[PDB]
């Protein structure tokens, strides 16, 4: 029972990331499974809007698929801030225990309220700070640094805890900011580093690896509802192969993405074992502090269920 039918997807990442990739495997086992009749049509590089827009597009109904990352969902259901907290996950492990029990499905339980299926968590991953005014190696070097976060009270009030002019920008008009100089820097995984091509813009990259980015694997649910039951499954079906696709790549991306740039003569640091418990302690007071605007109960049973994993 299933009917011709033509699906969008829209994206920010470019199309050649690990989960541009992903979105086009997704698009294959769609069409494999409906007999070729439910065709998904891919729109990478922000050419359907940044975040923020896709996930209007999805409640309205003008779009019905995407990928996003939690952060702007927090605009709508707070508790998904919670991921914006540095230091959650200790690896990529722990991170899909925890997404995929039953702590992330809380979250994605709230979606449908707001008119989103959570169908399940992809991998943005671990971040990193790259910039173009000085090497980033101690604490004291994010000290004035114009760094671009994204749209969340909690990545905002993080990075000025931590020393910065933090600047919430959509992705979408990231790559100019670093250009012009309007912004210093910016903070992502290595394989949106290199495939969106920050690095020509930031001659400076930290392995800080500081906070840990899931994707939201999203259907709009006014379009989700409508399809049949046989329809539901291919998607469903198709979202739990590419989710397996999706994580293998991206890790196999951030190694070949730290290969590419060392090899490019991108500048490389770190944050010695010193200044690492330096960030710690500037960190642990308004991490308490944000408790409040995320949720007492997200925050603490996700830290338990971490504990547990780890
Ligand atoms: O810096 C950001 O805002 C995110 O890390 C990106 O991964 C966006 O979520 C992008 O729109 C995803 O395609």
């Amino acid at each position: 029972d299933i009917k011709p039918r033509i699906i969008r997807f829209g994206y920010g990442l470019a199309d050649d990331s690990p989960t541009g990739k992903a979105s086009a495997h997704f698009a294959e086992v769609v069409s494999k499974l409906s007999d070729g009749k439910m065709k998904v049509k891919t729109f990478g590089n922000g050419a359907l809007g940044p975040d923020e827009q896709l996930i209007n597009s999805l409640i309205s109904g003008s779009g019905e698929i995407t990928f996003v990352s939690t952060a702007p969902i927090a605009s709508l259901i707070p508790e998904f801030g919670v991921f914006d907290l540095p230091f959650l996950f200790d690896n990529e492990k722990v991170a899909d225990t925890v997404l995929d029990g039953p702590e992330g499905k809380k979250l994605l339980d709230k979606l449908p309220a707001k008119g989103l299926i959570g169908l399940n968590y992809w991998e943005n991953g671990f971040r990193n700070i790259t910039n173009s005014r000085h090497e980033i190696s101690k604490l004291d070097d994010i000290g004035g640094i114009k760094l671009r976060v994204m749209q969340n009270q909690v990545a905002l009030s993080v990075f000025k805890g931590l020393g910065a002019n933090a600047i919430p920008m959509p992705f979408t008009e990231l790559f100019t900011a670093l250009e012009t100089k309007t912004v210093d820097g910016q903070e992502n995984p290595l394989s949106t580093i290199q495939t969106s091509k920050f690095y020509e813009v930031q001659p400076y990259l930290t392995l800080s690896n500081h906070v840990y980015t899931p994707f939201v694997f999203l259907a709009s649910k006014k379009w989700f509802d409508q399809l049949s039951q046989d329809e539901k499954d291919v998607i469903t079906q198709a979202a739990a192969d590419s989710q397996a696709f999706q994580r293998k790549a991206s890790r196999q991306g951030n190694e070949d993405a730290l290969k590419y740039l060392k090899e490019h003569n991108v500048k490389v640091a770190e944050f010695s074992t010193e200044e690492r418990e330096k960030i710690r302690e500037k960190v642990a007071p308004i991490v308490e502090s944000l408790k409040a605007k995320i949720g007492k109960e997200t925050v603490e049973g996700v830290l338990d269920a971490a504990k547990k994993a780890s």
